[PDB]
């Protein structure tokens, strides 16, 4: 019935109705009050509105408010187990097995068919279309022309192994091509949508124009094949056919223009240059490498015009590239040409032309913005990485004679060299940005760095500003930035690691020894160095008594440099009058030798100073400012249209020394702004001006400062590295080595003795890192005066809060490896029993040594897939907390590993592949007990499996007879 506990006036949470005799109020949650009360009918309706079939076994309904699981009781019909003892259970089991088999077959067929056939049909159509284009076949047997095709450096072979080992490369090739195509299309569409959604595009176009089942799976493959065929045909036969003629025209035009202009210029005014270069020094050296390089261009040209340079991606891709580039250029030019003729005073009244113009303009803007955003994000980091490689990583890790190092280590897959360069470049940018940010707000006054972008920048629209300005200005800015970075990286690192130590100082102190030079990306000498550097960076980041020391050092050296380079006020803010004005002594020889005496020997003028020096030979010094005050910005985020009116000389009374024109400034602003110059609004809020002092010849004193900064940074880095290595070498050699010599004999000791004997003249990364952390502790103590072991993992746990996938994959593979070996070992047991070799010999004819292994491998792979799916589901469900999750993973892994390895351990104990393989191989040869133990254990395992199957059948029968009992009578909780 219904408990009287329903208070008079309680209502259902869902419908707000009271309890009725036909529909009572339940409390299925941990909630209290009216919210706790619900009708069963309304609760079932809510579950149905969530698409949750309560009828299914294992549907976990939960409260939306309190997240507590709701429980469902079940009534029972007259039927009982007596009604369903065997035939019903057998029928239910058969139906469940048939349904599972059908579903598994469907999903397997669909997945295999798609993932295998579609890329292979893509590649087959590509090969067929290339063959049709060429007009001939590499192997004039059709079949062998479809597996290898144009693959050079691969001897054909019709064996099954030589076909399976080749058909994987084709699949990888097609998969990579599809991935790149899809990524490019997605990026282009997203960029176009973002451009169109902007609020300035409408104004721009207004300015330009002016005012007015198995069958389903089978059928879903033929459509994909037809679409692949059509898309391949269009996009790989039209562009190439047009590009052949396009390259013909381009080559003819280039040849004509070259042969005319170059020869006319050479014949006219190059005789004097030839006569000078005949004996100037150079001509032989220049022409030798010139013809060597010019041979490559001639070699490549011959390869395209004569079909010999096949099997190369470039030579096959060139016509499509030229066709696409010509199409893009034609689209942009057509947009510009159609735009002409009409303006804001005479609009376009033809609806047909408006759509064409809008689409062309949108495509033009999309291409421009995509190129601009691709350069800064992918092209500059890769170039910076290449430069940093060639400047720093080759002279140290590799030999000095070679140029580049990264292409050598990643010889397994050369294209992977494109990711390492990007990582190096982006890390360099990140650290340089951090260093600049440190200097910005601590030492130098705000206003000396406005050309560099500012991170805060409240009025900074990254996209809206990229449309208004023309392409040339942004390209020039990017080129200048890249050139400056090139100067920095190349000059600094190259001069320090290529010309100073190996040539001028004659030392290998920046050369890793031969025995520990990395040579590959999947070795130990590289992974150990990488992990040591990463963990040392992690330990050095969480110290908190290293950054104030760095800041103090930088401030001290900046004060020292700017007090002497006369830039006391322009770069810092503080100043003394004595910085303004250089004096002259009695004589140049006296000044050079006795500058202090002359100084030891009242403003004036140059003529007055000369007269005083010539008359009275007592004052060997004078004073003349010879400096001008100027006006500079007061913030790093000033408006771009305002910087033009700054940097003008100003007198002491805030009055300009000379008048400043405005017509020229306005003309320059109009010319630089472009056609859409009036669409830009400038945030003229942070707009102030300071009064500073700039010394005469203000173009070399702010380059000497950069030189000194480089020198001092290099001094700091070299000193830290050498001191760390020397300290660790001292500690290790005069510590542990005598102890090991005393305990263990003179025979680990050998390696440690050699590694600590060459380190006196070579570089060691590990010693440098250990010395770095020890010096971090020592410098923290120094800073305190003038994190031992626990904080390390304390921060590491928060950092790690990678392991979810690696732990599950290793556990599943380990169980699979044990299962695969056990199945392989168990398979050989039957052959030995059969020999005790008539049946074994008869079976050996049909490759009995590999069929069983293949079957065992397939079974182990299926088991591993199932276990990995279950582990991934469990991890996703269970997404202090880490310890509980780790314990669950450990318990599951340990239980599976222990059970799988227990039969092997028992077999190993009985023996004391393996014993089964030895018995199989002992055709020409105690063991009875071992043979009996293997058989009896296998029989016991089979009996256990049969018992488990019987228990599962009983459980299925119970579910069949109990679920009908539940279905007949409705009930809720």
């Amino acid at each position: 019935t219904f408990n009287d506990d329903a208070p008079s006036g309680a209502t259902c949470r869902i419908c707000r109705g009271e309890a009725t005799e036909d529909n009572p109020l339940f409390h299925p949650c941990k909630c209290r009050g009216s919210i706790k009360y619900m009708h069963e009918s309304c609760l079932l309706e809510w579950v149905a509105s969530k698409n949750i079939d309560i009828s299914k076994p294992g549907a976990d309904v939960k409260c939306d408010i309190c997240h507590y699981p709701i429980q469902f009781k079940t009534i029972y019909a007259e039927n009982m187990p007596e009604k369903i003892p065997f035939s019903l259970l057998l029928s239910k089991s058969i139906l469940t097995f048939f349904e599972k088999a059908r579903l598994a077959l469907t999903i397997g067929l669909a997945a295999v068919l798609y993932i295998i056939g579609v890329p292979l049909v893509w590649n087959m159509f590509g090969k067929l279309y290339t063959m049709m284009l060429d007009g001939s076949s590499p192997y004039p047997d059709f079949l062998k022309s479809l597996i290898y095709g144009y693959d050079q450096s691969a001897t054909p072979e019709l064996t099954t192994r030589a076909i399976f080992y080749q058909l994987l490369q084709n699949h990888s090739f097609t998969s990579l091509q599809f991935i790149m195509i899809v990524i490019l299309h997605i990026a282009l569409y997203f960029q176009y949508d973002m451009i169109v959604r902007e609020d300035v595009f409408s104004k721009m176009v207004f300015h330009k124009i002016g005012p007015r089942k198995l069958l389903n799976v089978i059928a879903y493959f033929i459509i994909a094949v037809v679409f692949t065929a059509i898309y391949l045909a269009i996009s790989y036969l039209f562009p190439t056919f047009i590009g052949f003629g396009l390259l013909k025209i381009y080559f003819g035009i280039f040849k004509v223009i070259l042969r005319g202009l170059c020869h006319l210029y050479y014949l006219s005014g190059a005789h004097i240059a030839y006569n000078g270069l005949t004996k100037l020094v150079v001509d032989v050296a220049m022409s030798w490498i010139s013809d060597h390089l010019i041979h490559d261009i001639i070699y490549l040209y011959n390869g395209y015009t004569e079909n010999t340079m096949k099997h190369s991606i470039f030579i096959r891709a060139l016509p499509a590239l030229t066709t696409y580039l010509t199409s893009v250029s034609i689209v942009c030019a057509s947009s510009n040409l159609v735009s002409r003729g009409y303006g804001r005073e005479n609009g376009m009244s033809n609806p047909t032309r408006r759509l064409i113009f809008q689409i062309l303009f949108a495509l033009k803007c999309t291409f421009k913005v995509f190129t601009l955003f691709f350069i800064e994000l992918a092209g500059f980091p890769i170039l910076a990485g290449v430069m940093l490689d060639f400047s720093l990583f080759c002279p140290i890790l590799a030999s000095n004679s070679r140029m580049l190092w990264v292409p050598s280590i990643c010889a397994i897959w050369p294209p992977f060299s494109l990711f390492v360069y990007w990582t190096i470049g982006t890390l360099y940018m990140y650290w340089f940005a951090k260093y600049i940010g440190m200097i910005r707000k601590n030492i130098i006054r705000p206003g000396v760095l406005f050309f560099i972008r500012s991170p805060e920048d409240p009025n900074i629209k990254i996209l809206h500003d990229s449309l208004i300005h023309p392409m040339s200005i942004q390209l020039s800015r990017l080129c200048l930035s890249m050139f400056i970075y090139a100067i920095f990286i190349v000059l600094g690192f190259g001069f320090h690691t290529r010309i100073f130590f190996p040539f001028m100082l004659k030392s290998n102190l920046l050369s890793v020894p031969e025995a520990y030079k990395p040579t590959s990306i999947i070795s130990w000498k590289f992974n150990t160095i990488l992990l040591t550097l990463y963990f040392t960076k992690r330990i050095l980041e969480s110290s908190s008594y290293v950054k104030p020391l760095l800041e103090r050092y930088w401030k001290t050296i900046f004060k020292l440099c700017s007090r002497k380079l006369r830039l006391s006020s322009f770069i810092l803010g503080k100043d003394t009058p004595t910085e303004r004005g250089h004096i002259v002594y009695r004589n140049l020889f006296y000044k050079y030798i006795a500058a202090k005496n002359a100084e030891w020997s009242k403003p004036k003028t140059l003529e007055q100073a000369e007269e005083l020096f010539g008359q009275v030979r007592d004052v060997h010094a004078y004073f003349v400012p010879d400096g001008v005050l100027m006006r500079v910005p007061s913030s790093d985020i000033v408006s771009r249209n305002y910087v033009q009116t700054m940097f003008v000389p100003v007198t002491k009374d805030d009055k300009l020394l000379k008048p400043l024109d405005l017509e020229r400034i306005k003309e320059r602003n109009k010319r630089a702004a472009g056609e859409f110059g009036y669409l830009d609004e400038q945030n003229t809020e942070y707009d102030q001006y300071y009064i500073v002092y700039v010394p005469p010849d203000f173009r070399l004193r702010y380059m000497t400062l950069l030189g000194l900064v480089w020198l001092f940074a290099s001094i700091l880095m070299l000193g830290v590295t050498f001191i760390s290595q020397a300290l660790i070498n001292f500690v290790c050699s005069f510590g542990f080595l005598p102890v090991v010599k005393l305990l263990l004999g003179e025979r680990v000791y050998v390696a440690w003795k050699e590694l600590s004997d060459i380190s006196y003249s070579y570089l060691n990364i590990y010693y440098v890192c250990v010395g770095s952390v020890c010096l971090s502790k020592i410098a923290k103590d120094i800073l305190h005066f003038t994190e031992g072991q626990g904080i390390f993992m304390a921060i590491f746990n928060s950092i790690f809060d990678n392991l979810m996938v690696f732990i599950a994959i290793m556990i599943a593979v380990i169980r699979t490896m044990v299962s695969w070996v056990v199945l392989t070992d168990g398979i050989l047991a039957c052959y030995n029993y059969l020999t005790i070799s008539y049946t074994i010999g008869n079976s050996k004819w049909f490759k009995y040594d590999e069929s069983l292994l293949f079957v065992v491998w397939i079974i182990s792979s299926m088991v591993n897939f199932g276990t990995g799916y279950k582990s991934l589901k469990l991890f996703f469900r269970n997404r202090n907390f880490l310890k509980t999750m780790a314990l669950e993973l450990f318990k599951q892994g340990f239980l599976h590993m222990v059970i799988y390895v227990l039969p092997i351990i028992i077999l190993s104990l009985v023996f004391l592949h393996g014993s089964r393989s030895f018995t199989l191989s002992l055709n020409e040869s105690m063991q009875d007990i071992y043979f009996g133990l293997l058989i009896a254990l296998e029989s016991f395992t089979f009996f256990f499996q049969a018992t488990v199957l019987f228990i599962q059948w009983f459980k299925s029968t119970v579910q069949n007879v109990k679920d009908e009992v539940y279905t007949k009578g409705r009930a809720l909780e």
